[PDB]
DNA sequence: CGGCAACGCAC
DNA sequence: GTGCG
DNA sequence: GCCG
């Protein structure tokens, strides 16, 4: 779908990518909402009234979209700190976000360099920071494959049954990702436990796994790796690998949450909401009983869900496919 | 005005 | 408990 | 920022 307001849009993207890095993000949020439903309106916005129909812009960004079109400038953008480009230079380091971007500038750090040289960095950001250049990069979808396939590999042969998926955005079919989001489950419901821990070992004798973020997060039945991975071979570049090991019984609801994108996600748990229920990454379950006070007392129950179209069928919506997940 | 999800891990 | 993804 |  052409964008019809690209001068517009262009101009309130620098802005929200100014909320973003400075810590704002329920502003940010926001923008980038209004920002994707301007980027597919049929036509250029041609009035403050049209733009308020649009669901997603109020009044502040009518106000804000009629200035760009008539005056075709932005005057907020002439107000922003001048720091914006280093703190987003800070964040782009993985475990740092802004608090810590705003830390280090405050300390007078402005480059890589700096950071490099004086900069206390947390294990994780080291890791982040050494790996700086290869993980901004979006692979080509070609390298996830390979990625997963890995995984895979080391994974059915410790149980041929297990089911092995790349998530994320390469489940929504694009051409690149930003990383590899690996969900690994068994259709008999139990033998996917005691497969987490030797596949790590194995893919990290093998050499493909280098660095560790988070060994082991242990969210429910749920288990979870955050590391690095390269591929065999010249010229490989290191990449963000995530490990998911879940039950068959969770599956369904762990294959849509990881698969995302984090804005569909956030409309199907609102849609779940207004409908008495709750989505997460385990479940949809009933809402959670509550006493005098609106507080959790007690967990709503799971409502069973062998598999996506299920999650739809019980919240009432038609089935969407990976790739019409954006939002 | 408050919600926009909830959570585990590193510190 | 803060910060981060 | 947007929405109820
Ligand atoms: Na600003
Ligand atoms: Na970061
Ligand atoms: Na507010």
């Amino acid at each position: 779908a052409t964008n019809h307001n690209l001068h517009i849009t262009e101009k309130l993207e620098v802005l929200a990518k100014a909320y973003s890095v400075q810590g704002d993000k329920w502003r940010a949020l926001g923008y980038a909402k209004a920002i994707n439903a301007l980027k597919s309106f049929h036509k250029p916005v041609t009035s403050y009234q049209e733009a308020c129909s649009i669901p997603g812009i109020g009044k502040r960004m009518a106000e804000k979209i009629i200035e760009i079109l008539e005056s075709g400038h932005l005057r907020k953008l002439d107000h922003i700190s001048e720091s914006v480009p280093v703190l987003e230079l800070f964040s782009n380091i993985w475990g740092a976000g802004t608090k810590t971007a705003q830390m280090w500038y405050q300390q007078g750090f402005r480059s890589l360099e700096d950071i490099r040289s004086q900069a206390s960095l947390t294990t994780q950001q080291a890791i982040g920071l050494k790996h700086y250049s290869d993980f901004l990069e979006r692979m080509p979808r070609e390298e996830a494959t390979e990625i997963e396939q890995t995984v895979q590999k080391a994974a059915q042969a410790f149980n041929s049954g297990l089911l092995c998926v790349a998530c994320g955005s390469y489940r929504r079919g694009k051409a690149t990702c930003g990383d590899v989001d690996v969900l690994i489950t068994h259709p008999d419901g139990r033998s996917h436990r005691g497969i987490f821990s030797r596949l790590l070992d194995s893919l990290r004798q093998e050499g493909f796994l280098t660095d560790d973020l988070v060994s082991q997060e242990e969210n429910g039945q749920q288990q979870k790796y955050l590391g690095v991975c390269r591929l065999p071979g010249p010229g490989r570049r290191h990449r963000r690998l995530d490990i998911i090991v879940v039950p068959y019984s969770e599956f369904a609801c762990a294959l849509l949450y990881f698969t995302g994108s984090a804005h569909f996600n956030r409309s199907m748990r609102a849609l779940a909401k207004t409908k008495g229920m709750s989505l997460s990454e385990h479940a949809l379950s009933t809402a959670v009983v509550r006493n005098t006070h609106g507080c959790k007392v007690g967990p709503g129950r799971v409502l069973p869900t062998p598999t996506e179209k299920d999650v739809f069928r019980l919240l009432g919506l038609p089935y969407r496919e990976p790739a019409e997940r954006d939002w």
